[PDB]
């Protein structure tokens, strides 16, 4: 409250600590389905269903132009990807797949990285 904080958690290095996390994320084998937004002129139904589209490419520009106010506004962006990909394909589905594993990629990094 005023004139009350808990202890001050350095956040210098927040930046560039979730660019090296993205830039693995861009690198694992099975990023493709997700390094460039979906083409919704080309994909029939996925711009009525997705509200809110997001790609690693999206954030990767957003990172770099500081529209990431704190690291969890960018951990809620990556998981929307995944989330994203799990609304509009199957489970059972390269595609499917290819978004549990980065999901799950994902998730042990920033444990490591931040807990």
């Amino acid at each position: 409250s005023m004139s009350v904080k808990k202890p001050k958690r350095d956040d210098s290095k927040d930046l560039a600590l979730c660019s090296m996390i993205l830039t693995e994320m861009e690198t694992h084998e099975d990023a493709w389905p997700f390094l460039l937004p979906v083409n919704l002129k080309l994909v029939p139904g996925y711009k009525k269903v997705i509200k809110k589209p997001m790609d690693f490419s999206t954030i990767r520009e957003k990172l770099s132009s500081g529209q990431y106010p704190n690291l969890e506004t960018f951990a809620l962006d990556v998981r929307l990807v995944f989330d994203n990909c799990e609304t509009f394909n199957e489970d059972d589905s390269d595609i499917g797949r290819a978004g549990h594993n980065m999901r799950k990629y994902f998730e042990k990094k920033w444990t490591d990285t931040f807990k």
